[PDB]
């Protein structure tokens, strides 16, 4: 029970909650990515990545 | 129950809660991204990461 | 129950809550990235990250 944090990056956040009765979404996207290169070494994900998306409810 | 905290950076946040009847969204985008490079070397995800997108309702 | 704070950055926040009976949103965006640039080095995301978008609702 004895904790050390040094010249570190620590970041939180609380629970996020929605509640309602109707939820209605309508999109249109024409033109996104349009020659958009990407690089990436050692990243490793565990969530959700995406390029040049249209995700419509992300959770 | 010794905490040490020292040349370092902390953040928090409470918890958010949105409570309605009704929830309409419309959208409409065009040109979003137009040859925008991205670079990334030892990152890590583990939530929604994304470049270029149209979300709708992001959680 | 002793805690030691140096030279450190700490901040917090208190809960937000939107409590309403109809909740609408319309949104036009037409040339949101035109070729920015966007690098990163040992970042990590535990949230919604996300380059040149249209959100419509975020929590």
């Amino acid at each position: 029970a004895d904790v050390s944090i040094e010249n570190s990056v620590i970041s939180l956040s609380g629970d996020h909650c929605i509640i309602g009765r109707t939820l209605v979404v309508h999109e249109k996207a024409d033109d996104l990515g349009k020659g958009g290169n990407e690089e990436s070494t050692k990243t490793g994900n565990a969530g959700s990545r995406l390029a040049c998306g249209v995700i419509g409810i992300a959770q």
